[PDB]
């Protein structure tokens, strides 16, 4: 058909970047304004995730650990990743709230 794969792609969330490293997350978010965020596979723990954020003139990283198939981050427990992202849109994370997904 077309180019064709633009249909879909496939519908991981706009903020999800897969097996991205820290250095690449940091070189993207240091170039973006504050409150730009992404989620990636965890560089220390297969099946955990990591939220990375542009905050306070730097880049930050927070673990989204798997707990009975739900998502643990700091002390908080959410049903899934999009609920954890939505919570840090309504509330501040550490230095600011989430504002926009990193482009791809």
């Amino acid at each position: 058909g077309s180019s064709g794969s633009s249909g879909m792609a496939e519908a991981a969330a706009p903020w999800y970047h897969g097996p991205l490293s820290r250095t690449d997350a940091e070189n993207s978010l240091l170039r973006m304004p504050e409150g730009t965020f992404l989620v990636r596979d965890s560089t220390s723990s297969p099946g955990d995730y990591v939220l990375s954020c542009s905050e306070n003139g730097k880049v930050t990283h927070y673990k989204l650990s798997a707990e009975e198939g739900k998502i643990r981050i700091d002390t908080h427990l959410f049903d899934n990743l999009d609920a954890a992202i939505t919570f840090y849109m309504e509330h501040e994370l550490e230095y600011s709230s989430l504002k926009q997904p990193l482009q791809r």
